[PDB]
């Protein structure tokens, strides 16, 4: 799997977590789509909801108020 995480900013809410979505295809490894999806839903759970960036250099998810 490819290892994601996800860093959250926001007014009230924030903290960091982290995901590696199974891969079902048997590629090797995992696209961050998947993994935005995955940290969608934990926001979902939480009740997150901001700005949605990716750091493409490192591979990183950030959510700012």
């Amino acid at each position: 799997h490819t290892t994601y995480k996800l860093v959250i900013n926001g007014k009230t809410l924030k903290g960091e977590t982290t995901t590696e979505p199974p891969d079902t295809n048997r590629d090797g490894r995992v696209d961050y789509k998947d993994a935005e999806k995955v940290f969608k839903q934990y926001a979902n759970d939480n009740g997150v909801d901001g700005e949605w960036t990716y750091d493409d250099a490192t591979k990183t998810f950030t959510v700012t108020e």
